[PDB]
């Protein structure tokens, strides 16, 4: 019933400056790089996706109703559109996250993942969650890749290429809740499912779900009442959140406001809920002269 206000934004190809590539495919390339607004007089890094000049007529739509979907969001914890420009491929230009993937990250630097900053990536990603809840709006794939590290401070949710309104009709498997394996079936609380596995991903150091299983079992499994164990530098009260999530009946599972809470509360003592060998002695860090973060872009 609500109009979606949120103004979408053209961009001209001069206006930004592709200087790398971070990812190649088929569907098309993305490019690290840098926009610059005519009057502005400010350098913003971003990433710039472009799809190969051949156009698959169905599959440009594909990206143009992803852009719909980026447009519609303001948050910290949400990777916002910057805008889009019609060029005879199609490019779009988010906000570069320099440090990419969550996943990779804590894959890279397990050594050195202070206990304090995953219990701050837990809420960070809550507060993203509860924000896609806010505004009615489901992610259907929440996965430690889909998360990006702005700063290791921060980071943002992402690849809401499945996020679909509450209700609306129309496989990773291993994070998604029963109720969806089964039933196709999507809620919020199917995605408190998926942040628990999230959760677990990073108390593993990035380690894989189930590993060894074919996706086909995993429905029987979860019948039968298995679920992930407890990571090695998991307390039982942190562990312990990640379980409620993954219970079958979703109203038990717990809500992104009240887990936003929990891991605020557990934020204060850190070491107090993650043991990590060597806690307190880990610590994360041409001419950018007149460059801002896009965050600090709000005309
Ligand atoms: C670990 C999995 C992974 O790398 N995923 C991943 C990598 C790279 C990108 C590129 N980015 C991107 O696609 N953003 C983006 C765009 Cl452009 C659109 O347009 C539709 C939509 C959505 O969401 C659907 C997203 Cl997320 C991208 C990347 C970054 N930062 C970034 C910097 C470096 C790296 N990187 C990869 C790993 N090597 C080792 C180091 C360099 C990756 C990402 N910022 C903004 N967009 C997307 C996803």
């Amino acid at each position: 019933e609500a109009p979606n206000q949120a103004l979408l934004r053209i961009l001209k190809e001069t206006e930004f400056k592709k200087i790398k590539v971070l990812g190649s495919g088929a569907f098309g390339t993305v490019y690290k790089g840098l926009w610059i607004p005519e009057g502005e007089k400010v350098k913003i890094p971003v990433a710039i996706k472009e799809l190969r000049e051949a156009t698959s007529p169905k599959a440009n739509k594909e990206i143009l109703d992803e852009a719909y979907v980026m447009a519609s969001v303001d948050n910290p914890h949400v990777c916002r559109l910057l805008g889009i420009c019609l060029t005879s491929t199609v490019q779009l230009i988010t906000q570069l996250m320099p440090f990419g993937c969550l996943l990779d990250y804590v894959r890279e630097h397990k050594d050195n993942i202070g206990s304090q900053y995953l219990l701050n990536w837990c809420v960070q990603i809550a507060k993203g969650m509860n924000y896609l809840e806010d505004r009615r709006l489901v992610h259907r794939d929440l996965a430690a890749r889909n998360v990006l590290v702005k700063t290791p401070q921060h980071v943002k949710i992402t690849d809401f290429g499945r996020a679909k309104l509450l209700g609306a009709e129309e496989v990773p498997i291993k994070w998604m809740a029963l109720e969806s394996i089964l039933h196709r079936i999507y809620t919020h609380q199917s995605d408190v499912w998926s942040y628990g596995v999230t959760v677990w991903e990073l108390m593993t150091f990035g380690s894989k779900p189930y590993d060894g299983i074919p996706a086909s079992e995993i429905s029987s499994i979860l019948e039968k009442g298995e679920r992930l164990p407890q990571p090695p530098i998991c307390t039982i009260d942190v562990y312990m959140i990640m379980v409620k999530c993954w219970m079958i009946d979703a109203d038990s599972r717990p809500k992104f406001r009240e887990l936003i809470i929990e891991f605020s509360k557990m934020a204060r003592d850190p070491q107090r809920y993650l043991v990590i060998q060597g806690d307190e002695r880990m610590h994360l860090p041409e001419d950018m002269d007149d460059v801002v973060d896009a965050d600090e872009y709000l005309i």
